[PDB]
C-alpha cells in the first residue's frame, strides 16, 4: 500500500511452507502456491481473492497476524488473487473562515485551496475559522508566502489560537496523505 | 498516525555537519545542533519552530530534501523544536442506506459499524445505498458474517451494483488507514 | 521485474525538493508535486507520464539514478503519474527432451510442466535434452518426488550431463520461484 | 540474487545453532550438525547433502520448512548450498515488415536498432510481432522521440499500438 | 530522545489476530483494535493506557514481549492510547575546575560549555578539576580547538591526570546523547 | 554505540575510496585504510585516534558529516583506532517525597529504590514530591504491584498531578536507558 | 557473503542506469552499456572486463569509486562479477600433553574431542599450545562442565588458562 | 567474527519477557534484566556471564535460537555481562611461492605482504605456488598494478592455474577484507 504495505501467504496453517509476498495488486499467484492457510499482513489492507483475477468470493485483511484461514472468515484454503485497498479518497476536508471573530461576520466555505482571500472573498483579514476536516496551512501573505500556522484542530475563536500575533493571514491550503 | 516517519538537520548547508534526527516530537534540541542550514525529511510531514517548546516562527516540511533554509522559505539558521503532522485518515466516513431500491422506502444515515441492520435499524433487506464519504464492507449475516462486498465512495441502486446476486445484507464495517 | 520495484521524485534537479515514492502505479501525484527534474529508480522498470491518468507523453526509466529531465529524454518536468512494467515470468520457458541421447528417437517439446511423461508423452525415460530458456527440475518418478536433478539454460546430451547416469525420470517441473 | 537469503537450523522449528547464506557455501559442515528446521526468506535454493554440491540435492522456494520431510528431505544430511539464478530476460524476439501485417519485408535479429535502415534496410516498420520479452519503439532513431511499449503480442498497424505515423526508426529491448 | 522506538497491540494472544504499531505517541487507537492481548516493545520504553487520551489504568512496557495481558500486568484487555517516555540523557552535568593543583585556588563549578576560561572565568592554567556528573572534554587553545583530552566522572589532581603533559586548557564542552 | 551507533571511514574527501564500517571499539584498522579523510558518524559518538591502540591525538566525533579531515579539527589522515564514548553513567537519578502535601511534614532523599516505603521510610502516604533527575514510577502496592504512575516532570504538589485519585503509594523505581 | 552488494553505474559519480548484485553474475552486459562508477556497500568483489569471469580483473574492496580509474580499471568495459568467498577459519590447530608444557605426550589432529582418551588415548591434558584459531576446553567428556577459552596462542598451565585442576576432557573448535 | 554481531536476551523461555540486546561488549545487564532464560544470537560469537564484569561461570554461545538456559548449557539463569569473541583476521593468511613450475626450484614462504618480491625474495618470475589459507592477489609488477589474478586456497603448479601464462609477477597481497 506504498507506506509499508505488504501481505505473505502461507501454504500451512501458522506461517509454513511456502511464503508468498506482494507488494500491489496481483492477478493471480496459484503458480506459487497450491493452497493458502495463513496469512500475516505487515502493511495495508487487503481485499484477497480465491480465484485468480479478482474472482470469487472475497475476503478483506488489514495489518494482523492470520493462523488458520476460517480467522479471516475463509472456507478454503482456495486464494487466487489480491487488491490493496488504497486508502481514502483525500477529497474529504473542508474549512470556514469568518470576517469578525469568534464566528461572526460574513463567513465563506471551501474544500479546495485559496491564493489571495482578498481576491476570491473580498476580505481582508480573518479573526475565526472552523475545520470540518483536513489540515491546513495559514499564510499571511498571497500566493503561500510569509508567517505559516497550522490549523490541525477544529474551530479556532481569534487568531492567536492559531498561534498568530496578528489576524494578517491571507492565503490557505490544504494537507494530504 | 503512526508508522514510519524520520526528519534530519544539519549543522550546515547541503547535508553535512554535526546531524540530529527527530522521528517523534522533539521540544527542544538546541543541545545537539548551534544552527540548521539543511534538512532531510524522509517521512511524513514536519512542523520545525525557531524557538523550543514549539514557538516562533514555523515551517511546514513534507518529505524532500532542502540543502538550505531557504529552501522551506526559512528565514535563518535557528531551529529549536520539531513537531510531526497527523493527517487523520480515519476522517469522516457517511453512508446511506435504503431498504426500498432506487432510494426508496426507509433510510438511514451513519458514521459507524453495525453488527446487525435488523437490531440497531428496522430493515432486513438492504436495496439500495449511497456511499458519502469512505469506503466500507457490507456483510451477508449479522455480526460481520457471511459474503463480504467492497463499497466504494459510488451510489448503489440496487443490491446487484455491489456484486450481490441479492439483498441479504445484515452487518457492515467503515475500513480504517 | 518482481513487486519489489521503487521510484521516487524530486521536485528539483540534483534529488533536491520535495519527495514522492511509489512502488505500485499512481493515477496521480500533481497533488503532491508541482514539477519533476530529477528521478530515483532504486528497483524495477517504470512507465511515467505527463499527465495523470496515464495521459501525455511516456517515457520509460530503468533502474538508476536521473539527475535531470533531459536524462530521461523528457520534453520538459510534468509528469503525472506511474505504473510498474512487467516481463512475462508466465510466459518465460519452454523445453525439448529427448527419447534417445544426443537427440536421436524423436523430439518433445513444451512450455507447460510435465507430471507424468509417461501419461503425457509415452516415454520410459529421457536421455537427452535442451532447454529454450529457463531453470528445471527433472525427478525420478511422476508425482514430482524421488531425486531431483536441476537443469539451467544448456544442452545436455547424455543424463550425465545432469546430476546422474540412471536415465530414471518421470516428472518435470519448470520453476517461477 | 535480489534479496535472496536461506537459513539451516539444527533443530526443528528453527532452534538450534543456525548457520545463514546468502550466496553459495560449497560446505558449512564445520558450522552446522545437523539440519532439521530451513527457513528461505528470498530466492529459490538448492540444497545438497554433500559439501561442493554433491549428494542428493532439493529444491526449496522461498517459504518456512521446520522438518526436513517438509522439503521432501531423506535426512538431517546436507553441506552445501547453491543459489539458483533463475534466467532473468532472454526471450525478447522481434519481426518487422514495411507493409500491413505481412510476411514481405522481414528482419528477425534479437540485438538493439539505433537507426531504422542501418541496423537492417527498411524504410519505415509498418507492423510487427514479438515472440516473448517487452520492446520499445522510438519514432526517430537513436532511440529519440515518441516512445512506445510493446509487450509480448502480435500487432497489425502502427495504431494497433498507440502512435500517429508509422513513423518508427529504433527498437530497444527491456530486461528486469 | 529521538531514535527508533516501536510497540505493537495485537487483538489476540500469543501476537495474533489484528495488529497496531505505535512508534511515536498515539492518544486513540480504539478504532483499530477492539481489543489487545498481547504486545511486542521492539525499541524504547511504552506507557499504555486503559482509556484513550492517556487516561486510566496505566502500565509500563519496556522492550520486551507480552504474550498476554498479564505479563504487563493488565487487569483486562482493555487499552487505548500509548505514550513513549523520554529518558533524557542530557541530564545534570557538573564540572569543577581549579587553577591550583590538588584542587587548591580559584575554583568554579559550571552546568554548560565554555569557549574560553580565561573569557568566563579568570584561569590561564587549569590545574586539577572534578567531574561531578557526566563526562567532558578538554581544549588546548580556547574556542574549542587544539589538543583534546576526555574526562570521564573521575577525580584529576594534576594535569597529567588527564592525559596533558601541560595544563594550557582553555574550553570545554560537556558530551550529549 | 549499540542503539544504532556506527561510524563509516573514508580514504577520499567527501566520501569516496574504500570505506571501513565499524560498530565497536576497534584498535586498529592501518590494514583496511591507508587514510582518512572523510567520516560520516551515522550513531553516537566516537574516540578517534591517529595511531592504532588508542594512541596519538585524540579527536571526538558525534553523529554528523565531515567531509574533510579538517572539520573534525585533524591534522592529517592518519587515523588507527576508535573507541565510542558510551553515555553518560545511569546513576544519575534522584526523588524527593514528602509525609504531607505541598513539600510538606518530614522528607526522605533517595538516589536508589524502594521497596516498601513503610519499611524503608515509616510513611503510609505520599502526597507530594521533586523529582531531582532521572524517571520514575510509583506503586500504589509494596513490591511493585498495584496502579502506577510515571513521575516524568520535575515536581507534584499533591497525588492527582500525577495522576492518582489517592495518595496510597507504598513503592517506588528509577528507569534507565 | 554476509551482507555484500555492489553496484555498477554507467556514468561517472553513481549516475545514470544501475544495476546490483550480491551474488555472482556471469553477464550483465545487456543491463549496463558502460560502467564509470561502482559503488560497493559489502564485500569484497571481483570484477571481470569480459563475461563468465574472463579478461582483466580488478578486485574491489568496499568502499566507494566515482571513476574507473580509482579501481586501477583500463576501460569502461566490464561484464560480470564474482564475489570472493574469503576463507572463514580453516587454521585451528593444537597440541596436548599429560605433563607441563613438555613435548612428551602429543597429538595434533585438527577435529574435534568428545572424549579425553577415546578421541585420543590420554589421562587427562595438562597444557597446550594452538598454532591458530580459537578452541574451547571442556571440564567433562562430551563437552559438560566449566567452559574455558583459547586463543591463537601458548599455554603452559592449566592455570595459564583460567581452571582449578587440570581437569579437561573435551576440545571444540570455533568458526565465525 | 567482524562487528556486525548481536545477542538478544530474555527474562521468560521462548523468546518472552523483556529483552535486552548487545552488538558490544556489556560490562553489566543487571540493572536491565532480573533473569534470563532464553538466548537469541543473530551475529557473531558471544561470551556470556554469569556474573556483571564478566566474572562467574562462562558458556560460549554460536550463531542459533537458544529456547532454555539448559540448551546452551547453563546452571540457572543468572547472568549478568557478555563479550564478542574474535578469530584472528590479522593472522588468518600464510602463502607459498617457487621458483620453477611444478615446486621446483627452492621454496620461499611468508604470512606478510609482498611490494616487490625481487627487492624482498630476489626472484624475477613466480611460476608455481600453494597457499596455506587466505585469499591472495598477484600483480604484474612491484606497485601492486599492473594485470591482476586472485588465488584462493589451492595449489598451482603452472601459472596457468591462475589467471594467465605468462610468468609476470612482481607483487603480491594477502587481503583482510
Amino acid at each position: 500500500s506504498k507506506t509499508g504495505g505488504k501481505i505473505s501467504f502461507y501454504e500451512d496453517r501458522n506461517f509454513l511452507g511456502r511464503r508468498y509476498d506482494c507488494d500491489c495488486d496481483c492477478a493471480d499467484f496459484r503458480s506459487y502456491l497450491s493452497r493458502c492457510n495463513s496469512i500475516r499482513v505487515e502493511g495495508g489492507t487487503w481485499a484477497v481473492y480465491e480465484r485468480p483475477n479478482f474472482s470469487g468470493h472475497m475476503y478483506i485483511l488489514p495489518q494482523g497476524e492470520y493462523p488458520e484461514y476460517q480467522r479471516w472468515m475463509g472456507l478454503n484454503d482456495r486464494l487466487g488473487s489480491c487488491r490493496a485497498v488504497h486508502l481514502s479518497s483525500g477529497g474529504q476536508a473542508k474549512i470556514q473562515v469568518f470576517e469578525k471573530g469568534d464566528f461572526n461576520g460574513q463567513m465563506y466555505e471551501t474544500t479546495e485551496d485559496c491564493p489571495s482571500i482578498m481576491e476570491q472573498f473580498h476580505l481582508r483579514e480573518i479573526h475565526s475559522c472552523k475545520v470540518v476536516e483536513g489540515t491546513w496551512i495559514f499564510y499571511e501573505l498571497p500566493n503561500y508566502r510569509g508567517r505559516q500556522y497550522l490549523l490541525d484542530k477544529k474551530e479556532y475563536r481569534k487568531p492567536v489560537d492559531w498561534g498568530a500575533a496578528s489576524p494578517a493571514i491571507q492565503s490557505f491550503r490544504r494537507i494530504v496523505e
